[PDB]
C-alpha cells in the first residue's frame, strides 16, 4: 500500500537518489540489492542521433525504461522520470513532450523532469517552455527542470513555472559529494557525480542528494511520494 512505500522511504531517506538510462543495462543490475541501497530513482524515458545505439531507439524512446521502472516499483522504490530536451523547433518540442508523457504516464511516475543541457533552439528558454507547457496540458502535474547553473544563466532559462529544480555540480567527479551548485536559486536536488558506485551494480552511476538547504523529509515527499 501507499503507507508501506512511504514507511520504506522514511527508513531509507539517507540512502542516495540515483538516475538511470538505457546506458545502464537492466541485466547488469541486481535490482534486489540496488533497491535496498537507494531512496529513489529517476529513469530516462526519452532523448530528443541518426546513428543507432544500445540506449535508445531513433525516435528517442529509451531502450531500458520499462525494466528500470517496473523492477524498482515492484520493490517499493519510488520512481520519477526524465527526458533529454533537444527539440529544434516548437513542433519538435511538443512532439517530444507527447512521446515522453505517453510512454511514462502508464507507470504513474512521482515526477516528470526536463533534462536541459544544450542549446537546440535559438531561444532555448522558449523551447523549454514549449516542452513544459505541452506536458502540463497532457496532464503532468509535477514538472521539474534539470539544468546546470552556467547554461541556465547563459540562456536565461526561466525556472519559475517549474515545480522543482534539479542541478548538477560534480567538482572533479570523484564519485563523492565535493561541490554544490554555484547559485542562490532554491533547488531541491543536486546531481553530485556521474561516477558513483552503489552495491548491486558494477559500473558508474549518477548520484543525487536532496539539497541540505531544504527540509530533507518534506522535499523527498515532494519529489517521490506525491504522484
Amino acid at each position: 500500500n501507499i503507507a508501506q512505500i512511504e514507511a520504506q522511504a522514511l527508513k531509507h531517506l539517507d540512502k542516495p537518489i540515483i538516475d538511470l538510462s538505457g546506458w545502464q543495462r537492466p541485466e547488469e543490475i541486481n535490482y534486489d540489492a540496488l533497491s535496498q541501497n537507494i531512496s529513489g530513482a529517476i529513469v530516462r524515458v526519452h532523448s530528443g542521433t541518426t546513428k543507432e545505439n544500445d540506449a535508445s531507439f531513433i525516435n528517442g524512446i529509451d531502450k531500458a525504461y520499462k525494466s528500470h521502472i517496473t523492477e524498482l516499483q515492484k520493490r517499493n522504490v519510488p520512481v520519477a522520470v526524465y527526458a533529454y530536451v533537444a527539440g529544434k523547433s516548437v513542433q519538435e518540442m511538443e512532439k517530444a513532450a507527447e512521446v515522453f508523457y505517453n510512454a511514462a504516464s502508464p507507470y504513474s511516475p512521482s515526477y516528470y523532469w526536463l533534462d536541459v543541457e544544450d542549446k537546440t533552439m535559438s531561444n532555448m528558454n522558449e523551447g523549454v517552455e514549449n516542452f513544459r507547457a505541452k506536458l502540463a496540458s497532457l496532464g503532468a502535474k509535477n514538472i521539474g527542470i534539470y539544468v546546470g547553473v552556467y547554461f541556465m544563466e547563459e540562456h536565461s532559462i526561466d525556472t519559475g513555472k517549474f515545480t522543482s529544480v534539479w542541478i548538477p555540480s560534480y567538482g572533479s567527479d570523484s564519485g563523492f559529494l565535493e561541490s554544490s551548485p554555484k547559485t542562490d536559486l532554491d533547488y531541491d536536488i543536486h546531481q553530485y557525480t556521474s561516477k558513483g558506485k552503489i552495491a548491486g551494480f558494477d559500473h558508474d552511476l549518477d548520484i543525487n542528494v536532496i539539497s541540505p538547504l531544504k527540509n530533507k523529509e518534506e522535499t523527498f515527499r515532494k519529489l517521490f511520494l506525491k504522484p
